């Protein structure tokens, strides 16, 4: 099995209508991964391998590891903290290309050639199943979450229940060791008056 | 204030391709709801109106209750093993009908009047946009039982934390009493020797 990630962007030459990005990969997105883009009505589909990423994190001075970082934040739309990132898509050349945006720098991340899918309703129907299914799978992981979190008040419950009782054991103590040494104090006077 | 559920369906007449069907309502699924069709490509709707839903349920002869309870297991997929619901489409007449199934008879539960929708892609998008609306809602709704969760085994490591301390405080404790008994038991004897 492999690994989806379904994003919404908005292309640089159609910022009216919302586009939906697919990439899937195998174990990680290093190894290379298929990128299918739609509009609900057409389809285009694409491939980038493991040495093109190692190429173009390459054409630019960047830790390899780094630039998969980037490609998921760009890809995989984990990119929440104030960063911005543009889509370009040629539907005449379909040539992709993505960039990260600073201050005004738009410096280049990567691209890819996508080709016209001869049956993008087949390829978008696969698309809203996998919705549907991580729909499911995500409400019982929030079930699970809400289990978790249940199960750890009450173990928290209980260890404020064993701390205090640890408390009334160590009061209990400390009084019978004053108490002692009084007894103590008691006896030597009684030594002390016996000779 | 408005709901929706997305199921996935196959038509009596196709049964190789996947269909979709969207039911949104307002207040609840018995004042109205509106039902859109799609299979990628196309796409129908309709609306179906609180009269209508009650004139389905009188033409059956029940009470609207248990009526609205087969439409939402029909239409919202919430039946079980024990419920089989069959749905037909004739894309000629947009006429859409979905049937009970038991044993081997079939019996209509209701029927929607639907039209040809002339921009489906627009409706296409809307959809896949809401499932990821509510992917992310759900996404937080995890982290945020998630974080709940760390709230709580702070406080619990806290009290561990506390116990242990007062745990070993408590076994000086009691070796100090334990000497002291020791020397209650020493001055006890020497006291009834200087009795004696």
């Amino acid at each position: 099995s492999g690994e989806r990630k379904i994003s919404r962007i908005h292309l640089v030459s159609e910022p009216s209508i919302t586009h939906f990005l697919q990439v899937s990969w195998e174990k990680t997105l290093e190894s290379g991964f298929v990128i299918t883009l739609t509009d609900g009505h057409s389809a285009w589909t694409g491939t980038v391998s493991e040495s093109e990423i190692s190429q173009e994190a390459d054409d630019m001075a960047m830790e390899k590891g780094k630039y998969v970082g980037e490609l998921r934040k760009a890809l995989l739309s984990g990119a929440g903290p104030a960063d911005v990132y543009t889509f370009n898509f040629s539907k005449e050349s379909c040539y992709f290309f993505f960039e990260k945006n600073l201050k005004d720098v738009s410096f280049r991340l990567g691209s890819f050639n996508l080709e016209k899918v001869e049956n993008p309703a087949e390829v978008i129907r696969e698309l809203i199943c996998y919705c549907l299914d991580d729909l499911s799978q995500l409400q019982t992981e929030v079930e699970e979450a809400v289990q978790e979190c249940r199960n750890a008040e009450e173990k928290a419950k209980k260890a404020i229940t064993d701390a205090a009782m640890m408390a009334e054991e160590l009061k209990k103590e400390q009084d019978t060791s004053a108490h002692l040494e009084r007894m103590k104090k008691n006896m030597e006077q009684t030594i002390k008056d016996l000779q």
